[PDB]
């Protein structure tokens, strides 16, 4: 009822009000915490009678923001929404609705460090889309709006939402941008190992892979159920960063690059009871995510060594810390290239920093702040950054991002 | 919980099963609305015995002879020893099992792969502070070992009302010291500042510079505390130098060898021993990030980095990091260089991975915090950023206690 945090860099304490909102199961018991399990775990439509009280209750709290709370307005939409749902057996969002949804479900997402940001979200309403190509010319827009020439802006695009779950729109991409993997023969893997099997699907579905480090996927889009379809993202579209180190000459010439625009599109927004399986958002990058994990992890780009190499560092032992050394150079030049060529990144001190800024005034304002802690801090220089010496609460706020499963896994072909 | 619980490593998409889990019994905190994990810190007649009655229980299991021999006598012996005593005491194979036991379900150590090559030194006999600080002398002697440390505990007599305590009341065996200055800075380390004020306020004459080794503070038996200068000789120190930077000797740092903490509880039958300081060896991380770099601790970044002579004005240099990591490399290379027992995050985390292995293998899971588990430096790339791991309480375990400090009605 009055949940304490405490940081202990600074000994400030918080009170935690908010939490009593919370819905969902965190997976853990009161026996057993799975605080740094990924996920704890078709069919899945509500009924007329599981859909009311979760959209009466997203009424209530949309209303009670714009201090509307039991005006007349208020009443006549819980009697329109109440009726909607009676006689259709679901219900439509307005435009106002979908904004303040789309926004809190950010400000909700508990493993998110960027949430400062989150009122200032652009919000695509893409519900009158009917094909995959009409999903392709969303996107698009999208893309050229969120990447600005380097001057990101936060986004989102909605697509129809779930109906009797057979006929659901999907991004099949997990990101709209992302580098192919092409495993060898010989077990190595040329470009991003992550992405192994939806290039495979790709290939399957027509694509022609040139083949190379930094392939660009396709998109594989699915309108009302339908069979997915591919399409060519613009290149001129894709920006790029080369990166390049401002001591190490050579550091060019590990030929490396990124793409600037990170969207995230398989994940499900749940908005009043309703599922838009398909909300590809995007944002800028902190540069830990490049850096330490698409370069650094052992199943991605798994560069270190090379890196090491050029530096001639002693790589005998690992107490020479030689693979420490050598993370934070590249995370050194990944934040110098982004920032040479204007494309919006964030590095991770200042990130973190803004977070808490952002949690305090939260609990001020607001009484809380659902976060990960496993997710927020960030996964070099830990404790050197405040968040690590900062006590979260982790519940689940409705609206909210949810994992759902691969549609590859899950679709029924014709 | 649910009859398996499986746990996947990403990096690896090795799978483990838990089962173990069906065995916790206290809480974690968490709840099924809300998740504790990064929360610091979330006995009568019919309480007393059904705790001595598990730990028996799961000793005789033990050791292959569950409702066997004296099993039941002694199930039939600490129960008539409870009505005439109100307590019981351990024999000298439980209190062994119990510690190791302990260190086992430690759910914050990442080191638990050496968990059952642990000494054991019992000091239940001890009645005075005195004697407290000839067991621990003898304890620090033993671990430290003259560079190659061993790992040991020493548990002095279990609680009896509340009145009688025995504390340790250093947080550490072995500290430096922390003086507030006259423009309110501090000298020393700075997380000992209460510590080292306590120890003036009783009569410690501080010499009053960086790494001053804390006295002993001792309390037997609920007496007020006394204090006692370790003798140096056992106080095992390291000067820190760089493998490459020679102005780094002249930063003037130095550290102990010896990590041994001693102001927690140990848990084992329904009993409290709350003196029972036990030691270990250090992991490089914890001295190099921790207790240098940590802001409200020695605080060396800017120091280091401005003799680095790195761009320090944007955070964005990552001058930091770079900082942080040149200090741990130093740390690794002073204590290797005078041959005291030390371990790298990437050996460390790597060993409680085949740790984890192991315990799911024979014991049927391994109670992790993720959380503490995962180095303050350089996290994914060590292998245990990618480990789920479940967390849950079993027994007999290493608990929290409150200060003596904010509890002692003194004489
Ligand atoms: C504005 C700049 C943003 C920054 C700097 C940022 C930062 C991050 C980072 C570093 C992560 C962890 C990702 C990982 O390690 O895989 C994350 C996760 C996440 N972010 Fe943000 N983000 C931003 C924008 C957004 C936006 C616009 C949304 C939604 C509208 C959002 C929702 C989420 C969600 C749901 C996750 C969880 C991802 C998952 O569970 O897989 N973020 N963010
Ligand atoms: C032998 C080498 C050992 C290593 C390398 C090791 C490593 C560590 C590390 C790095 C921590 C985190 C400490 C912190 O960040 O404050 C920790 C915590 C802990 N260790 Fe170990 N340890 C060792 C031995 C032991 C022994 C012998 C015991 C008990 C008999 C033990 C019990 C614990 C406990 C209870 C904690 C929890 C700390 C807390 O709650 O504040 N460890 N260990
Ligand atoms: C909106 C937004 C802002 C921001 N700063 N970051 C993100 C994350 C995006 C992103 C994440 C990943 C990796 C995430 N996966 C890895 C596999 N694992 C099993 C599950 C989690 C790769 C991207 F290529 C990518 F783009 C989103
Ligand atoms: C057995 C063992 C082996 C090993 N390698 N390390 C340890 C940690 C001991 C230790 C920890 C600390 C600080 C840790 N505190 C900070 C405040 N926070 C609230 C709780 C944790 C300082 C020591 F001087 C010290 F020695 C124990
Ligand atoms: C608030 C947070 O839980 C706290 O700072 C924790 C984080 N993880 C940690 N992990 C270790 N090993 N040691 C610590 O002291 C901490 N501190
Ligand atoms: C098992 C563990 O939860 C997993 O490796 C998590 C840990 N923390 C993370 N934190 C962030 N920001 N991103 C991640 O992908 C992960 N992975
Ligand atoms: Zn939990």
């Amino acid at each position: 009822r009055f949940l304490k945090v405490k940081n202990w860099e600074t000994e400030v304490v918080l009170t935690d009000t908010l939490h009593l909102k919370s819905t969902l199961e965190t997976g853990c018991t009161e026996y057993i915490c799975m605080g740094s399990i990924m996920h704890p775990s078709p069919e899945d439509v509500a009924t007329k009678d599981q859909l009311f009280p979760l959209a009466k209750e997203f009424i209530d709290q949309y209303y009670s923001s714009i201090k509307r709370f039991g005006s007349k307005a208020h009443m006549e939409r819980l009697e329109e929404v109440n009726k909607e749902i009676d006689t259709t057996s679901t219900y439509q969002l307005k435009d106002t609705e979908l904004i303040y949804g789309a926004k809190h479900a950010w400000r909700n997402a508990s493993r998110c460090v960027g949430r400062i940001q989150w009122s200032k979200l652009q919000v695509f309403d893409a519900r009158d889309c009917t094909t995959a190509h009409g999903m392709f010319n969303y996107i698009c827009n999208h893309v050229k709006y969120a990447t600005n020439k380097g001057n990101l802006r936060s986004a989102i695009t909605i697509f129809p939402q779930r109906t009797d779950g057979k006929h659901d729109f999907r991004v099949w991409n997990s990101q709209l941008i992302r580098y192919a993997g092409y495993k060898q023969p010989d077990g190595s893997t040329l470009g991003d190992p992550a992405n192994v099997q939806f290039t495979e699907i790709c290939i399957q579905q027509g694509w022609k892979p040139p083949r190379g480090r930094f392939d660009v996927l396709p998109l594989l889009l699915q309108a009302n159920g339908n069979d997915p379809e591919l399409f060519q993202i613009p290149p001129e579209l894709v920006l790029e960063v080369p990166i390049r180190h401002p001591k190490f000459e050579w550091f060019k010439d590990l030929g490396l690059k990124w793409y600037g625009l990170p969207a995230v599109s398989n994940m499900l927004l749940e908005i009043g009871g309703l599922e838009f399986s398909a909300c590809p958002f995007s944002g800028w990058y902190m540069g830990t995510e490049i850096g330490v994990r698409d370069y650094c992890d052992n199943s991605r780009y798994n560069i270190l060594e090379e890196v090491a190499k050029k530096m001639n560092l002693d790589m005998r032992k690992t107490s020479s810390l030689w693979k420490d050394q050598a993370l934070v150079e590249i995370n050194i030049a990944v934040l110098y290239s982004f920032q040479s060529d204007k494309v919006t990144i964030v590095d991770h001190h200042s990130a973190t920093e803004s977070f808490i800024k952002h949690m305090e005034n939260e609990y001020r304002c607001r009484g809380g702040c659902p976060a990960d802690w496993v997710w927020i801090v960030p996964p070099m220089s830990g404790s050197i950054t405040p968040v690590f010496h900062q006590e979260m609460l982790n519940y689940r706020l409705t609206p909210s991002f949810e994992y759902q499963p691969d549609p590859w896994n899950t679709h029924v072909w014709k």
